[PDB]
């Protein structure tokens, strides 16, 4: 009946979903692990049968592995390649040992019994990605680019031979680039199958940036048990210099390498490259320094001439989904744009010319999904009906629109190869995840998983429940918010609050899907438990995400002391029991709300938090803020440290010392400060831990540091 | 009339004392620093007259400092060595800039119109002494040796070239040398001022260590405003290799250099060396590993032959305090040793025999102060009076004893050069600082300082007054402690305990001295605040301090547990309300006090604690635990981490991250294991700051951190 913290934190409660779900070239099936890892499994899409396992440790000959992590098809469906002993880099960024497994079907009529073979006989690869015609793989190790040709008995070669680390990356990119513009790979082969291009980083004049690592446990780090040691890496903090980066190309046959004569600014970007349906066109997106021009090129590999395709030019900063969302077909790409105030889609010519601006409307398109060359419909996700809900809609060849899901909340989509079916993930305030099999009109043709049994087990507890409400701020702005009541609630009494808030350019937090966490659990111990996504928050358009351009968090704050006032305004909150916390940007918050100068917090948590902008990374600070030289009067307004003095309530910091995301650094330098200010605090550091502040008890620890933190300190 | 913490952290109740005093050769003349720092005075061992001012910042020609820090009299009186600008390394290392001034008469008969002069023309300088006839400065500078010879202009030589920074050091210690040998300066002229002798320390063997710097405050470190740097040096951990080490000498005339044939374990320390009254024979004190056999050799400077002089063995391990209680004279020398069971005077001839064993009693004999060659007569300090008590004594050359000290506390002389008269500083529970001069049977010649005003301001405050007490174990054992209520306190009412220690094998903190500490300011709030000293503190002699031996912490942690049950019986305490801190050692003993498995602690604080003596230095922790593998089980046992799962009680772990002495590391360590096991703890940890955590407002926030912590956890 009572909900019990370990319980969430152990994941208890968690959904039942599907896991490693891949569709297959054929368009009809997709394919998942089976639960334990040890098998490959091929399912209908029409009818959600199982039609075969394609894969199993236990049948294949020469498979010295007992599991494996994840895998991909070849583009032709003959292949797999199966990845072993992941070991995480950074966000994306990952070794693994990988290995080849051909389908051919055997004497027996089964595809399970066959050979499979290592990609490589040296060390763990990182990023493999097959050719078109699935002939050849190559991949990224030691900072090198290796490649490797399957009709050849998987003859090895090597690209490239300056990769050196800490130095010079080849394929893949640094740790800035790979946070901040989201992604692990800049390695590409031509439609012809000719051609490798990538994108080389010398990063060897980027400062590098080193923390000590102890033994601690989960894991230990047993080399470490006596003397520390330190993890070292390239980091530019804002204003710094970013990588040199160059586009490259390498003549497979003949192992000629060439450098793309790239028109970019001195100290430009470039977030990535995309080969084309056409061999002689690479796509090459680049930024300006400032991030607000957009401009994408066609390279020639083999003459290295580039030309300018379009620009994309924003009043403001363009954004790092726009890139993934740009999809080359004949004839024809996608691409993302907010030039007309909010995210749309955009149906472009290999020309280079507009042919027609996809959707419209005072709503968000959040991803591209394809677009059918058999009929020619775009298939999308957008907030059209809410900005706490998604939905999938496709819109025909003459321009009329139809939503396909079929229930309100948050519907995630996953298409077959050809757009003829789609499974779907559903979730809302009170459905935990229903996943479907569904046809190109929406229609429900299956229902894989519906949770019954996790809605069973929660109707035995007392669960707090979210609901959604808008108020309005002073100055007339109104704000989406969930609220999360105790058990037995009634308007009179009075409760003490805990407000959650995340308040990151572009994020949302206050979203019609479903999860209990530890805010859950303090509604249970009898909080009223608050979430409100200020301006500068995601889903509402560009104008209110970026009014904070120039100098966040300031806007943020007064939000936050904003929803604490109309909470005070109710007569069954205590004004004089409120709380405040958040994680990363939501830690930062915390920090900005209570030094905001009205004294409303009694109490705050900021966990991982930066504290002064100038300490953190180039691509995401810079992309808000411009550098440290140009916006001197925005660092100021916008750091932590300048208001400190104001900091009212009693306050909790909590970070990892091994997170590379925010340094602990930003910590140790705002404690000092508060220290030297005359402020007490309290203080919760967790060694070796990074940014995600886990490992073996860590979370569980950490919640139960913050639920006695508010119960002693409201 | 309320105890201000401010006004014992600002250290507004310092008694009144004399700084910098120094016997003048004549036996009859001292000279003293001014209060404010300016002037140098002489006065009368035998009235207090004041005699002549000697140097006068205002008075001196060409003297471009204002204050000044300390100063050395040469041996032919005619100079000083005044120092500036003194720049702490470690505990007793520092730079300082040192100038020479000279201190002929005018003709108007005063010393204080001279033109000062420079030491050095060169970079600030370490450890300058002077040679027995004053004419000649040897220093150390960048680790190497320069010798500054003041009859020839103030030539400068340099000595030695292989100094290097983290690698070689001439005539001073390496880290764990100065800290727990308790020095800084290994480098001696020889009786007839041909010869230096020094010890050259080879650490390019010895493990580097390093931890973060921030920019901090106070001071800030600029150049770390972006990106935070590091410092580095070189500390052995408990069974990791010492420095290399030998006994050099340098013929001034001839300039060839010579390394003593010294037999001496591979592994061996050199604590200490001292030219004798013989010019031809250096006394080298050298250690085995297991720091149990001390063995004084006579080394001929020139011929580089050693000749073992005396074995004094121990069945546990030689103390510190007798290196610089040998004391030489011609045919004679002193040596304390704890070879019957407690630490008494024995007096050898120069050609090693025994002649006699000068104190004996169950008590300690703490200085060795001086043999008066006129009449044979033997002076010292001890605690015969009581453990928590020190007084002067002297013996006749007939054997009879007689106490030189008037009053009953802690008595600290310092002997005029002849021993005919002494300054006595005086102290105990109810009188600060009273210092007087004396005649060498004791008797009060003068009062110089008595410190009314202080008894005056302090008779306008509450203060809390402790006085002594003992209780007897559930083992038997007597232990002494002190007690301090609040100036309220009635039977009638139960308060709750503060509990201070430090525990550390030796040591102290029940003493018959006095001071007003934090713990008397937690009294003033009404805590009850005890101390007790357990088996392995020192003063009760060798049984006592040393039955702890190679499995250090279990028995102190029992005793303090013992203290908290005694206390917990007493009407007017509130057993469910009793805390303990303790800092270094102390705060190791909390840890281990309230992990001892008896649940009698309701709160802790731990400041700068050892948490496995595995993180700790060589010379110190296998002093008394020898190392990890010979002694696996006595290191599991003496572990925080073993017995971490019986932690019971709210703790506070404290933390300095630039501490030098108790690593980070520590706290870093313990915490994890702490977060493993479930266990919920609070903690704050100060940037840039070392074993001392001070520096700005850095003190009194600790310790209102300390104060809040007990008040709100009772």
């Amino acid at each position: 009946k009572a909900l019990d913290l370990k319980d969430i934190t152990s994941g208890r409660f968690r959904p039942e979903n599907i896991q490693g779900v891949i569709p297959m070239p054929d368009g009809e099936h997709y394919t998942q692990m089976s639960a334990d890892g040890t098998q490959i499994i091929k399912y209908s899409f029409r009818t959600g049968e199982k039609v075969e396992v394609i894969f199993d440790v236990n049948q294949a000959r020469e498979c010295d592995f007992k599991n494996f992590d994840s895998y991909q098809f070849s583009p032709d469906g003959d292949k797999l390649l199966i990845a072993t002993r992941t070991t995480p880099i950074y966000r994306h960024s990952y070794t693994a040992v990988h290995y080849i497994y051909p389908l051919k079907r055997n004497d027996k009529g089964v595809t399970t019994n066959n050979i499979i073979e290592r990609l490589s006989d040296g060390g763990p690869q990182q990023v493999p990605v097959f050719s078109p015609d699935g002939t050849m793989i190559a991949f990224v190790r030691d900072n090198n680019i290796f490649l490797v040709k399957l009709l050849y008995g998987n003859s090895e070669s090597q690209v490239t031979e300056d990769g050196k680390q800490n130095s010079v990356l080849n394929g893949i990119p640094d740790w800035v680039y790979e946070e901040e513009f989201g992604f692990n790979r800049a390695l590409e082969f031509s439609a012809d199958n000719t051609m490798i291009a990538f994108i080389r980083f010398d990063e060897s004049e980027v400062p590098s940036y080193s923390f000590p690592m102890f033994a601690g446990e989960a894991p230990q780090i047993t080399p470490l048990k006596d003397y520390p040691g330190e993890y070292t890496y390239k980091y530019p903090k804002a204003g710094y210099p970013n990588s040199k980066v160059e586009v490259r190309t390498y003549d497979i046959k003949s192992h000629v390498t060439r450098t793309m004569k790239l028109p970019i600014d001195a100290d430009g970007y470039i977030p990535r490259i995309r080969f084309t349906k056409d061999a002689s066109k690479l796509a090459v997106m680049t930024l300006n320094r400032h991030q607000d021009r957009f401009d994408l090129y066609f390279a020639d590999p083999r003459s290295t001439l580039c030309k300018l395709v379009l620009r994309d030019e924003s009043p403001y900063y363009i954004k790092e989904n726009v890139f993934d969302n740009i999809k080359f077909y004949p004839e024809t790409f996608s691409l993302l744009s907010e030039r007309d105030g909010f995210s749309h889609l955009y149906w472009y010519s290999m020309g280079g010319n507009l042919i027609k601006k996809v959707t419209n409307g005072k709503y968000e398109v959040k991803d591209f999904l394809g677009y059918d060359e058999a009929d020619g419909s775009f298939y999308y996700t957008s907030n059209e009906e809410s900005p706490l809900r998604k939905a999938v809609y496709k819109i025909d060849k003459k321009g009329k629109k139809l939503k396909l899901s079929q229930r309100e909340g948050t519907n995630t989509p996953l298409f077959s190869q050809s757009m003829k079916y789609y499974m779907n993930k559903f979730s809302n305030l009170d459905t935990p995840m229903l996943v479907t099999l569904n046809d190109n009109t929406g229609k429900t043709l299956k229902t894989l998983i519906n949770n019954d049994q996790l809605k069973q087990t929660l109707s035995g507890y007392a669960i707090p429940q979210k609901e959604f409400f808008t108020f309005q701020t002073t100055d007339g702005v109104t704000l989406n918010g969930w609220m999360m009541k105790p058990a037995n609630f009634s308007t009179s009494k009075k409760y003490p609050v805990l407000m959650y808030q995340y308040s990151g350019p572009g994020s949302q937090q206050v979203l019609d899907t479903w999860g209990i966490s530890w805010e859950t659990y303090m509604a249970s111990l009898g909080y009223i438990v608050v979430c409100v996504d200020g301006r500068g928050t995601g889903g509402r358009g560009e104008a209110f995400e970026k009014c904070t351009y120039l100098k966040i968090g300031v806007k943020e704050a007064k939000d936050q002391v904003e929803t604490a006032l109309y909470l005070g305004k109710q007569p069954y909150v205590d004004k004089d029991r409120i709380g405040i916390w958040g994680w990363s940007y939501g830690g930062y918050m915390t920090l900005m709300s209570m030094s905001e100068g009205t004294p409303v917090f009694k109490a705050g948590v900021a966990v991982a938090a930066p504290t002064d902008w100038r300490f953190y990374d180039t691509i995401y600070t810079e992309r808000f803020m411009r550098t440290p030289k140009e916006n001197a009067e925005g660092y100021k307004e916008s750091s932590a440290f300048t208001r400190a003095d104001k900091l009212h309530g009693n306050l909790l910091l909590v970070h990892g010392m091994a997170d590379d995301n925010v340094h602990f650094q930003n910590c140790a330098e705002y404690a000092e400060h508060l220290v030297q200010l005359g402020k007490q605090f309290d203080m919760q550091v967790y060694t070796n831990r990074n940014h995600g502040i886990y490992g073996g008890n860590t979370r569980q620890h950490l919640y139960t540091r913050l639920t006695n933190f508010f119960l002693n300190n409201l």
